[PDB]
């Protein structure tokens, strides 16, 4: 669920979601087109995608169960939407804290008429 993942980022990189992560970029947050403007808004283009194989998934509110083996994010057995959710969830955490070292707070609260044109999956 989308609470969930919130929590999954603040745990992975000391940020809030929201606002570090819910309107950054083109696509985090919000979704939809133009080129991303960095590593970190690569991380949600991709994450978008990942949840975009998951048609009949419902990512916002479905809830998976998941532990930590020392650091590292284990996801638990549940419904195969739940299983999937939460590897794309992990995925983008996991990639957000990989890309610490370029977040940008001017990407915060981007403005959609900089985000234009299609960028396949
Ligand atoms: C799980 N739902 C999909 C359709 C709305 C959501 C979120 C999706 O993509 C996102 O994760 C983005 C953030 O990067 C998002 C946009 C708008 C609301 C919630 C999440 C796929």
């Amino acid at each position: 669920s989308l609470l969930e993942f919130g929590k999954m980022i603040l745990e992975e990189t000391g940020k809030l979601a929201i606002p570090s992560y819910s309107s950054y970029g083109c696509y985090c947050g919000w979704g939809g087109k133009g080129t991303p403007k960095d590593a970190t808004d690569r991380c949600c283009f991709v994450h978008d995608c990942c949840y975009g194989n998951l048609p009949d998934c419902n990512p916002k509110s479905d809830r998976y169960k998941y532990k930590r083996v020392n650091g590292a994010i284990v996801c638990e057995k549940g419904t195969s939407c739940e299983n999937r959710i939460c590897e794309c969830d992990k995925a983008a955490a996991i990639c957000f804290r990989q890309n610490l070292n370029t977040y940008s707070k001017k990407y915060m609260l981007y403005p959609d008429f900089l985000c234009k044109g299609e960028l396949k999956c």
